């Protein structure tokens, strides 16, 4: 009810007026679509894009804080940001040498790329990913982890989106991250891999052509369920594409590795082992014959007789493929 005031208030002489009003709808923003809709319907879009021209780096930060909160909204939230010119203003601001300015931008374009594939295309056209990618070097934790966001966004989109990042370079930057002593740019690296392994056999095979594969195997031997969960997401990904890639992930020594998940009393990464060995099933004879010689008809067949529906209806599918004769993941921010 009080939000035309604000817009209003955004283009003041008067610095505490216009910081003012840029807190409140920053607070209003960070509520749910309903209240992300009535701040777009107050026309402030034209006004916070406006803004991020701004040499007011107190202006621009909270411009920015207040762009990020409407960007975690619905597909047709996100769209009226950029149609509001928001996509190449940010993009200026990665090159920009403000930590803070550089950790919000990346943030407003990751909840961009939380969207559909017309807008995730868009910040690829935008020129993005190059930046992107350059910042999967940083020396800086807390940038490093907003880039890595706003890839695996970019990546959770269409064949044509995940192309994208490939050819960008991102694949060798991501590899290299799967062994980092830090565990929340790891899940991270293994989030945008996973996304980029859920698309067509060419995008799959660039993942192992990238040596992704023998990490990934490593990783399913951790104590750490978080890394244990993105890695088992992320060779099911793999395992779904053809049979020179399911015979890849055979050939890099997954399937004992799998057969020891399968005596987990955790019902995700069961879940997870079991669909990644489903994957695995529907291979040709050879794929077959290998589930077979690692153990796994034992433990499938006992697992037949679980409590837990779910875990009952994998087991029993898995142990028929076995026979003789894709999931994308988005993350929206809100802060
Ligand atoms: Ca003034
Ligand atoms: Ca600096
Ligand atoms: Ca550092
Ligand atoms: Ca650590
Ligand atoms: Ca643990
Ligand atoms: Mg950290
Ligand atoms: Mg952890």
């Amino acid at each position: 009810s009080e939000l035309p005031q604000m817009v209003q208030q955004l283009n003041s002489p008067d610095q505490q007026e216009l910081q003012s009003a840029l807190r409140k709808l920053s607070q209003i923003a960070s509520g749910g679509n309903e209240q992300i809709q009535a701040v777009i319907d107050a026309g402030a879009l034209p006004a916070l894009v406006q803004l991020l021209s701004s040499p007011n780096e107190q202006i621009l930060q909270e411009a920015l804080w207040a762009l990020s909160n409407i960007a975690s909204g619905g597909n047709e939230q996100i769209q009226a940001v950029i149609d509001a010119g928001a996509l190449p203003a940010l993009v200026q601001l990665l090159s920009s040498p403000n930590e803070q300015i550089l950790q919000e931008a990346l943030w407003a374009l990751s909840n961009i790329a939380s969207g559909g594939n017309e807008q995730i295309q868009a910040v690829i056209d935008a020129g993005a990913l190059p930046a992107l990618v350059q910042l999967l070097s940083s020396p800086n934790e807390q940038i490093l982890q907003e880039a890595l966001w706003a890839l695996s966004n970019i990546a959770s989109g269409g064949n044509e989106q995940i192309q994208a990042v490939i050819d960008a370079g991102a694949l060798p930057a991501l590899v290299q991250l799967l062994s980092s002593p830090n565990e929340q740019i790891l899940q991270e690296a293994l989030w945008a891999l996973s996304n980029i392994a859920s698309g067509g056999n060419e995008q799959i095979q660039a993942v192992i052509d990238a040596g992704a594969l023998p990490a990934l195997v490593q990783l399913l031997s951790s104590p750490n369920e978080q890394i244990l969960q993105e890695a088992l997401w992320a060779l099911s990904n793999i395992a779904s594409g053809g049979n020179e890639q399911i015979q890849a992930v055979i050939d890099a020594g997954a399937l004992p590795a799998l057969v020891q998940l399968l005596s987990s009393p955790n019902e995700q990464i069961l879940q997870e082992a079991l669909w990644a060995l489903s994957n695995i099933a529907s291979g040709g004879n050879e794929q077959k014959q290998a589930v077979k010689e690692a153990g796994a008809l034992e433990k499938l067949e006992q697992l037949q007789s679980h409590e837990n529906e779910k875990i009952q209806k994998e087991a029993q599918e898995a142990l028929e493929k076995l026979g003789g004769g894709k999931r994308k993941r988005k993350r929206k921010r809100k802060r």
